[PDB]
């Protein structure tokens, strides 16, 4: 009787395991990217950083965190895909010149477009991606792609 | 001894299901879904007429909107927000005026009614809407509104 | 009796997982996506030419839309109503002028026309969309139509 049952567990979680990565790839059609164990999805349209910053939050996730290279290109392939720029999470809102991650640590990984973070007129506190993948300080009341981290 | 290791391989399967499931789940709900209690809301996105919005949603597996608690209408009512576009409920008063019901029959278990309503304006608001601000409003079933679905 | 015990309480959480996933598919499919057997349609939602429209899908980990029967068919025409844009398939004529195949270069094993088609136009249609009624017109590879991918 064990041996029977434990066959149709066997059975159940081998279907669930077929199912379940068929519809992985229906979920991230065409929003999101997944990279290591982290996944990028944006909303699709854009707000400003900290309504952006709210969104994700309220979601049960965060701003995109670019922290290697590898999540960087995965997160341009969104930003490339709606032609916009987006914001990343991180911010030197707290002591300038220096940008931190919500956390407050400092950054782990960058890539700034030549010449940047410049501060711009003195107020350019967030931070957003190009469709190059290079990043650029802005002001957090610009308008960006949303794109949260999961 | 290989029944005790099948279970245990079972075990570690199933957690990991549970871990890379736990993800996705957060991942779907954004940004369109909202989870409350053992419920999800799910808008399409766009505004179509009250029987067309309903028949999207019942075609899809679910129903329209349909809040029975306070703590589902506001979770509704962050999506309407977020949309910005008040939307249809599932209820009407189509059979009965004035006694608005479930697509199933059964009498509300739950309102929001904005003061003064449901009024029947025009002697024609047989459908219902939920605004912005969460409150309730009974509307002509010909206009458009968001579509949201509950499953 | 331990291990009786185990499996009960793995089974357990394995039908909790399978009524959870089962509703979360639904809420998935809905409005973009459509399940069709074990085949599912979703739509990008935008239009693309083509070899654009190719390589998202197989980027995707799936492939152009490619209905292999009436119900297939059926499933897709659904999310083209819907979204009022006819949509590419993923059978072309390419290698060999006047015969269709799917990526994998294996012959139609369904078809569905509309009257006068395939009648390669201007001697340049290579590509197949499907209309809103759900009929079938090769056309030049370089329009955009709407992209929707099959997992
Ligand atoms: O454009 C290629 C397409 O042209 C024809 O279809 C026309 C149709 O005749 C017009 O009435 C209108 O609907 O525009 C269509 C697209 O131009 C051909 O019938 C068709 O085979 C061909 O692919
Ligand atoms: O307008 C704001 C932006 O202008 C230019 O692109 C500057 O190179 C950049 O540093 C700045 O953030
Ligand atoms: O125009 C229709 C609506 O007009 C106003 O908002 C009335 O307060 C409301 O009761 C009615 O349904
Ligand atoms: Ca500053
Ligand atoms: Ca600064
Ligand atoms: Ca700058
Ligand atoms: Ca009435
Ligand atoms: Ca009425
Ligand atoms: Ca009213
Ligand atoms: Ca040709
Ligand atoms: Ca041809
Ligand atoms: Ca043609």
């Amino acid at each position: 009787s064990l041996r029977q049952q434990v066959e149709a567990l066997q059975g159940q979680v081998q279907h669930l395991q077929a199912a379940f990565s068929q519809y992985k790839k229906v979920e991230l059609f065409p929003n999101g990217q997944s990279v290591g164990e982290k996944i990028f999805k944006t909303a699709g349209f854009v707000k400003p950083f900290t309504e952006a910053q709210l969104l994700c939050t309220q979601a049960g996730g965060q701003l995109a965190s670019p922290r290697s290279a590898a999540e960087n290109a995965a997160l341009q392939q969104l930003v490339v895909a709606k032609n916009e720029a987006a914001f990343l999470s991180m911010t030197d809102s707290k002591t300038e010149g220096k940008f931190t991650y919500p956390t407050g640590e400092s950054l782990v990984y960058s890539n700034w477009a030549p010449g940047e973070p410049n501060d711009d007129g003195g107020s350019e506190d967030c931070v957003e991606i190009f469709t190059n993948g290079k990043w650029n300080d802005r002001a957090c009341g610009e308008k960006r792609l949303v794109v949260c981290e999961f």
